């Protein structure tokens, strides 16, 4: 049941130029399901899933869509951290 | 001079189907330059080059070059951290 | 000036038993105060403070103060990165 | 029997005012245990020993020990974002 749910999710994200807007929670939620799973044949498809629409989604923010609304917290720090110059100062 | 070497690698990068071989500490160099620059000019075209250098290698490694031995461990990271399914186990 | 703040939040701190209740955005506002910066006089008087507040305060999180309310959410990364096992799963 | 031998760790680091050094990896196999765990009582224990003394070493690399060669790299990570000012630029 899983993994036929990210799959919608994700042929709904290939057919759109922009990001779409997930559920709140809707990675966490993944994760909680994960824990339950007994049956590493649906588990291999749902990591699949799970890494093909974050890579979509990733590429659309860095290349396709400016806006940002409808990135989850956890994929903004993703771009962040691809984007920005962090340094870190230290007492030497 | 940093502005123009990014540039190179940038320029160079997108010449290439496959990720390019950075010197190690590549990236952490570019940050001990930022602490020395005292001139917003130069540091935001080093901010620019950054960014666009550090997309077009997440999106080569994502969909372009299964290989990963030219990525550096900061970026093996990040393509780790989009990819793969991280589960957080609390006491509750 | 900043300098003397973080003395306060440092020497209050070790008075109390609890966590206290630090402003939001308590150590962004620090990083901003860091960029503008020029005198390498007070900067590193700030990460001297700034390293023993932060360092007392985990220390409180982790045996003294159950109680996680007044933990601001960099600071409860870093407690559950200490306390909770995180399992990355793969392809493989 | 990884109960156990968490336990050992513990109580071996709870005796010496130096931090222990610890297999490369010890983390990493308890990460890879937990995968294959398939009964809630010893997971409890687990989890309550890798986060104890985690805690403990946190607290000895922050105020007792200044060496830091025997902390793993992910404990020193710890260290770092808990004692180092990071500071992101961001384009704006």
């Amino acid at each position: 049941t899983m993994y036929e749910s990210l799959k919608n999710y994700f042929f709904e994200e290939i057919k759109n130029d922009k990001l779409l807007k997930l559920p709140d929670d809707f990675y966490d939620d993944i994760r909680e399901y994960i824990k339950n799973i007994k049956d590493d044949i649906e588990l291999e498809r749902v990591k699949y899933y799970f890494k093909e629409l974050r890579k979509l989604r990733i590429y659309k923010a860095l290349y396709l869509d400016n806006e940002r609304e409808n990135l989850l917290p956890e994929e903004l720090n993703i771009i962040h951290a691809i984007e920005n110059i962090v340094v870190e100062l230290k007492i030497e």
